[PDB]
């Protein structure tokens, strides 16, 4: 049932922040936790900061707070291409329960396709449920960002989920969930973005996970 | 409570009027003061007159008409639009009751949703409570308002509520407040257009005024 794993990715969802050491600290949006200190994260939390050298990366785990240095962590790309969502390897962060089986598998894709799903996210710490019209998928889709005010970029998606709905700043990182049962209710990926009336996330597979339990 | 919010919302809601400075003043909408000398104008109350040159802005408050020449007044943006509400200074005017804190803050706005409003303004001076549907929010909104006499224009609004509610000319300028205990009634929003069963309002948040106080 959609509430079922909207409880297990309740557990691994955490809020996710950029600063400096000692400094002043932007809680931006989500991060997934995926197994033991493996978390996925959207690139754009991170990507238009000034000074990468001197970030710290800040995580909420319902109400502890956790920091590493962005030079301490381990980065993985899911695909080859424009960076969109990453695996990110957090040592000083709690083990986090394994649910890597529940993401949807390569080959089962099409038995999604043109089905309603629902995002499970968190608005600043509030937990939401937002439902998606039938799923499309688009190679490689594009939306618009906005720099903390101000400025606006285009950026693109490679494997693009889209569904209508209407958003909600702050929403990224969410989890999109399949109402189809036959499929056991598979994890789909991760929000990336929203903009006129349609939902974007990226297509994350049960095959992006293997690299991870590699020694080194 | 509601009626306390509603309360600090009346004392602070003028009359927005346009003239020339020795004629007849049209009065337009309302106009809300936040703090000191500064307001929340719909940008529609002023936009579609072409003749900046001889136009005087004019405020109602307490039975007397203060005035200011287009040529004179700050303008400023709530994000980054204009073409929705901006914040205006008039320094002539008497000064307004600091109303700042009692509007929502951004990391609030999940418990505003699905719940019930009440819109608080005037039309001619007489004082209006409008409950207004279950809530919902939406990035942009579109509304093609007969607003001038016969002229239709296009109204778009950014990060806009939304409500099922009734309305009259001239209401536009009022306050959304919300029927929500846990958030104090939190002032939600300026009304900006309305016209069959529905209302759009645009979302203003206490995060808004850092603009302002600096
Ligand atoms: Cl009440």
């Amino acid at each position: 049932s959609t509430l079922e794993i909207a409880g297990l990715v309740r557990k691994n969802l955490v809020q996710f922040g950029v600063g400096e050491k000692n400094g002043s600290v932007r809680w931006v949006m989500n991060a997934l936790g995926v197994k033991d200190d493996w978390l996925l994260v959207p690139s754009h939390a991170y990507k238009f900061e000034k000074d990468y050298e001197m970030m710290e990366f800040y995580f909420n785990r319902g109400g502890t707070y956790y920091s590493i240095s962005a030079g301490n962590v381990v980065i993985q790309s899911l695909d080859v291409g424009f960076q969109d969502v990453v695996l990110m390897k957090v040592p000083t962060i709690p083990k986090f329960r394994d649910i890597t089986q529940h993401f949807i598998k390569k080959g089962d894709v099409p038995r999604a396709l043109n089905r309603l799903a629902t995002l499970v996210t968190t608005v600043n710490g509030t937990p939401m449920l937002i439902s998606e019209g039938p799923l499309k998928m688009e190679e490689k889709a594009t939306y618009v960002h906005k720099k903390n005010d101000g400025t606006t970029v285009d950026l693109t998606v490679d494997q693009a989920w889209r569904g209508k709905g209407e958003g909600l700043p702050g929403m990224c990182g969410g989890a999109l969930v399949s109402s189809n049962q036959s499929i056991q209710n598979a994890i789909l990926g991760i929000h990336v973005a929203g903009g006129n009336s349609i939902l974007v996330a990226k297509l994350v597979t049960q095959e992006m996970f293997q690299n991870i339990d590699k020694k080194i």
